């Protein structure tokens, strides 16, 4: 078996290897990449997402979210308080202000220590899930706005045409901006490109060990767990690497820098934080190997998890027994 320790693999495709997205995903899996839950892909030195990031300041963050924490430094939840709209230019200025700017640090490990020590005592503001793309329409390879859709993949594998669309999202981050422990909707894959700015540190649990994280979360967030049998779908819970290690949870970490792709694999739990002002683009995708994961994905019928119109059909086709209850919660 490839990659039995479930380490995060890093790939350096040639320009030739970079010409067929599905084929390279499959190659990575042939080398055991998926066992870690996360892989990094460094694009060929020849490649670029777009020419310049000069003229992005006028994009609108219609609903910036302030991420307010409750709990302890290593075990906390966060809720999203809506703020007034601002442009990316205004958001960048805010990110770099004294209140929000990255503090001095020696290296990534030092900044990580500061993050887990102090995150809960600040409330950074995030631009999240903004439909759009910063890829040049002329970029022909690994353009996240030109992938094949999940709906077409489900039709190709299962024989049934479904409604729905599948488009990328932009994320504008600042220091301490946080993404909670989660797997993707329907335990899909995701691909994330860091377009510009400061890094993003990721934590990931191997898919074969996802249930261990779920058990620990139920212990650490007991009220949340009683309210919803899949409360990690709410995407509000944070658990530090120190607490994970104390509880024997297998995990790995890696820092993504501008110009790098990260792929998240089905049922790979992940979380992380931004180092400073940055912009990332992400989208979910599917392969034939995903189908069996989508059939088994847990669902929140709490009401709390955010439903896209596109997910209805995945539950309807792949999980007909669960569909009624899930639909009520949406
Ligand atoms: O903020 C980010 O960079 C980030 C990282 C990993 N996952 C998501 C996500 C959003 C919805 N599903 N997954 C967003
Ligand atoms: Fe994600």
């Amino acid at each position: 078996a490839q990659n039995p320790n479930c380490n995060i693999m890093i790939f350096h495709p040639t320009k030739e290897e970079f010409n067929d997205f599905d084929k390279y995903i499959a190659y990575m899996e042939s080398q055991g990449a998926h066992r870690a839950g996360l892989a990094k892909i460094i694009p060929p030195k020849e490649w670029k997402a777009r020419e310049t990031y000069d003229n992005i300041s006028e994009i609108l963050i219609a609903t910036p979210l302030q991420q307010v924490a409750s709990g302890r430094a290593g075990v906390f939840t966060q809720y999203h308080k809506k703020k007034k709209a601002m442009t990316v230019g205004e958001y960048r200025h805010l990110a770099n202000s004294k209140k929000y700017q990255t503090p001095p640090h020696q290296n990534f490990e030092d900044l990580e220590r500061k993050y887990w020590k102090n995150r809960i005592y600040n409330s950074p503001i995030y631009g999240a899930d903004i439909s759009g793309s910063l890829f040049d329409e002329n970029t022909k390879q690994w353009n996240l706005g030109h992938l094949g859709t999940i709906q077409d993949l489900l039709e190709k594998e299962c024989g049934v045409v479904i409604e729905g669309v599948n488009t990328p999202y932009l994320y504008f981050g600042m220091w301490k901006t946080t993404f909670a422990w989660h797997t993707e909707d329907m335990d899909l894959y995701s691909i994330n490109y860091l377009h510009l700015g400061e890094p993003k540190t990721w934590y990931v649990v191997p898919p074969e060990h996802g249930q261990r994280l779920e058990r620990l979360a139920r212990e650490l967030f007991p009220g949340s767990s009683r309210g919803c049998g899949a409360f990690l779908r709410h995407k509000v819970a944070l658990i530090s690497p120190t607490v994970l290690k104390e509880n024997g949870i297998p995990f790995n970490r890696i820092t993504q820098e501008a110009g790098e792709f990260m792929v998240t694999f089905p049922y790979g739990y992940h979380a992380g934080f931004n180092h400073g002002f940055n912009c990332a683009e992400a989208i979910n995708f599917a392969t034939p190997r995903w189908i069996d994961y989508g059939k088994m994905a847990s669902q929140c019928s709490c009401g709390e998890a955010r439903v896209t119109f596109s997910m209805d059909a995945f539950v309807r086709i792949l999980q007909p027994e669960r569909y009624d209850l899930w639909k009520r919660g949406q």
